[PDB]
């Protein structure tokens, strides 16, 4: 009769057209089709419909948010003090190893490092 089926179809694909409901009594039984048109026509009307109720129709609205990339991208040792390292002689890789035990400490690194000469001399003789 009055078959809310067809509001509830332009609902669950849209808004929540009772503006539909009461096209549908309206319209006379003229099929969903009738009073989708009805809705269509009627769309300019702002608050025909409650406008901010989505019964289902997103898609684009559920998506995400990629701010923070891959979340912790590499676990590499600070670089600017893996430069400072290979800048006061050492290899860079050898700074990310130090930094990587003296936890990105930049000073302890060097002294990790430092301990390591090349193949552990006896040379120094104080």
């Amino acid at each position: 009769d009055i078959d809310e089926s067809s509001v509830m179809q332009l609902a669950e694909m849209g808004f929540p057209l009772e503006a539909c409901r009461k096209a549908v009594y309206f319209t006379g039984n003229m099929g969903a089709e009738v009073a989708f048109n009805w809705i269509i026509v009627h769309m300019e009307e702002p608050d025909f419909a409650e406008p901010l109720t989505m019964p289902g129709y997103g898609g684009a609205a559920s998506a995400g948010a990629s701010v923070f990339g891959a979340s912790g991208l590499d676990n590499q040792p600070p670089e600017e003090i893996v430069a400072i390292i290979t800048s006061m002689g050492f290899q860079r890789n050898q700074a990310i190893q130090a930094l990587r035990a003296t936890n990105n400490n930049l000073e302890r690194a060097l002294d990790w490092i430092f301990s390591h000469p090349e193949f552990e001399e006896d040379s120094d003789f104080v």
